[PDB]
């Protein structure tokens, strides 16, 4: 009946773009990464989500603007205690409690996937079924390395591991009972407090999973999940959008606002995504890459497989590919060529640049 | 009433574009480079033109096919002597003799200038006032420094001076009576064989004037050259075409023949020629540079200050900058960058190039 979204976190890795906004509020394809999983919550019986914000206490405007759907009005914070943010749900043990006994879902703000948040209860293992699913499956790098047998069971839990394989990895959405609040409440900084070997079945994916939390993991996972939205989201047929300015190609799906603009002879590549109020040059070509609002574009540039911020002016026949994220109100001058180049916000560009690097 | 126009030299500069055809005969704007000498020469009285083609022998089929204006019949070679081609008029001092006695012209074929050919006799000096006037005026490390006070005599004669400053040089046109075919004709190589010291008067540019030999040098020489011929070539008034295809803004001047087709909202910059046949995108931008024939633009290519040869196929979303040469039949990827990289004829580019160099 409630969820933790653990939305506190200075968002590192999405550094360029955190500069302005929270991490969860950074938007996805169209809308922000907190509100798939909200309309996830909304769609599966829950009411109020509690968010435990240390990053930027200023989401709570943007949080009441999109406050319509759903009631989420609950913010709590007293001081940074981590990005993972263990003691989140254990510094409000006390709101969970006494209005309801319900298990509540605890989310990553940074995590895309199908969502499942079944109705089967799963009253067996809470967290076993749900997250990581057991028939994840990806590099051991990042993620936990889960190890589970065919009977639902969990004994190691190793956080970063140097070698240890296990290609399962929990998708970082869980469930717990009212017990685990009230196990291990250290009053600071802890990593999760995983105290899975103790027990199995108590307290404690089938489709795509993706950890949308750096730029390159950005457009792996908004190249994942742009074709399984085609059957909810707007359902000519090539895209989701295909007629909104003048005459323009579309190769593949991809997501437009219907208050974009596109130029004569666009090509909107596979699984990208236009913005509100954006603006597309006459001959662009938009190749798996995302602009974010009010961005505006000249006559033949070609942003590939990069990530363009909010309020940006990007010249004329500029070419920003690579895996290229580009900061708040930052213009490009014509011609100007950004391959794997983060640009600090309010920034001006007008040098080449072939090689990955930063612009302050 | 008789010029001898040098034709035979290797065009070891202008290489990428001279593997296929003598650099006499490589377009300049929209017709070989000895076309423009030849019409100047044409203007002024003269009927028969001598040319000692020595690097390849076949220019005899497009000479012919331009031999409809001019009796430029005459061919003559037996073995090769010298790009400089000294032995160029020695060896045919018999044909210049017998059917006239008049002074003969001896001109350069990568020479590009306001070509005066004035029908003012000129007879106290013949070379003096002509070539290199005295008031050219440019870098000393190309081209003989020319030391001439104004009394218009000729006292010191270097071709490649190390440091010896005269920003003179001679023009490249030259003008001689028949006492010099007949004054050291050594029946070998040798360099121009200029013996200034032994005399000062008729023993032999107030304009533009560049040596279009070298891909920069055929860029800046083709800016300098396109303003003057405004007053000319067909005279909607920013440049010499402005509507061959659909609806295209041109920022100066330039140079588009009625044969070529311009797409949708293309830029046609400063100083740009486009070949006959010639196809541009939708949205291009030639900015200074030269389309030579036949060659086909994608849509959004930025070629700038640089030469594309003929029967090209350009990809969609290329940037071909700096000064990078395109040979014959070479065809370009979409998407890929060519900065300062000559790519020799019959070749298919694909990947990246952001630093100068040649392409095998
Ligand atoms: N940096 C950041 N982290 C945030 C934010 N909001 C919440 N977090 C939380 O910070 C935690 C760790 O930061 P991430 O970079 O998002 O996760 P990670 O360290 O790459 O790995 C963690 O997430 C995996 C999910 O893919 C999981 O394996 C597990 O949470 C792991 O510790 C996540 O649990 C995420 O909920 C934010 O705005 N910024
Ligand atoms: N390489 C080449 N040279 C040719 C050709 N046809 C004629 N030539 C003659 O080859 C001579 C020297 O080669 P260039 O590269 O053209 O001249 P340069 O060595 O840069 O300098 C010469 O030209 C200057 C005019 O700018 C003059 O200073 C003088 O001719 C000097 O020797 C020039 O006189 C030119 O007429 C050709 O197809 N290729
Ligand atoms: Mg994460
Ligand atoms: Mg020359």
């Amino acid at each position: 009946m409630r969820a933790v979204i653990l939305v506190g976190g200075f968002g590192t890795r999405l550094r360029p773009l955190t500069l302005t906004t929270p991490k969860p509020l950074v938007p996805f394809c169209n809308k922000p990464m907190i509100i798939h999983q909200i309309e996830a919550l909304k769609a599966v019986g829950v009411t109020e989500v509690i968010l435990a914000v240390a990053y930027r206490p200023e989401a709570m405007k943007e949080q009441m603007d999109e406050w319509s759907r759903k009631l989420g009005v609950s913010f709590v914070f007293s001081v940074e205690e981590e990005p993972l943010g263990t003691a989140g749900p254990l510094a409000l043990a006390r709101d969970i409690l006494m209005q309801d006994d319900k298990p509540f879902f605890v989310l990553n703000s940074d995590v895309t996937c199908t969502f499942p948040m079944q109705e089967l209860l799963d009253f067996h293992k809470a967290h076993g079924g749900e997250g990581t699913i057991m028939v994840v499956t990806q590099w051991e790098k990042y993620g936990v390395v889960v190890y589970s047998p065919q009977n639902y069971q969990i004994e190691r839990f190793v956080e970063k591991p140097s070698r240890f394989l296990g290609d399962r990895i929990n998708a970082g959405i869980y469930i717990f009972n009212k017990s685990i609040l009230d196990r291990i409440p250290p009053r600071r900084a802890s990593i999760e407090k995983e105290i899975f070997p103790a027990m199995a079945a108590e307290g404690q994916l089938e489709g795509f999973w993706m950890d949308v939390g750096q730029p390159k993991d950005y457009i792996l996972g908004m190249t994942k999940f742009i074709p399984s939205l085609v059957h909810g989201n707007r359902e000519h047929t090539e895209a989701v959008e295909h007629q909104r300015g003048g005459r323009f190609t579309v190769i593949g799906a991809s997501l437009i606002d219907p208050s974009a603009k596109i130029g004569d002879g666009a090509v909107i590549g596979p699984y990208a995504s236009i913005g509100a109020n954006c603006v597309i040059g006459e001959s662009c070509r938009i190749d798996n890459a995302a602009i974010l609002e009010n961005s505006k574009v000249g006559k033949g540039t070609m942003v590939s497989r990069s990530i363009v911020g909010w309020n940006n002016r990007i010249g004329s026949w500029c070419h920003i590919k690579d895996i290229s994220v580009l900061g708040d109100d930052v213009e490009v001058k014509d011609g100007v060529i950004l391959i794997g180049t983060k640009v600090l916000p309010n920034k001006d560009v007008g040098e080449h640049r072939f090689e990955p690097g930063i612009i302050m």
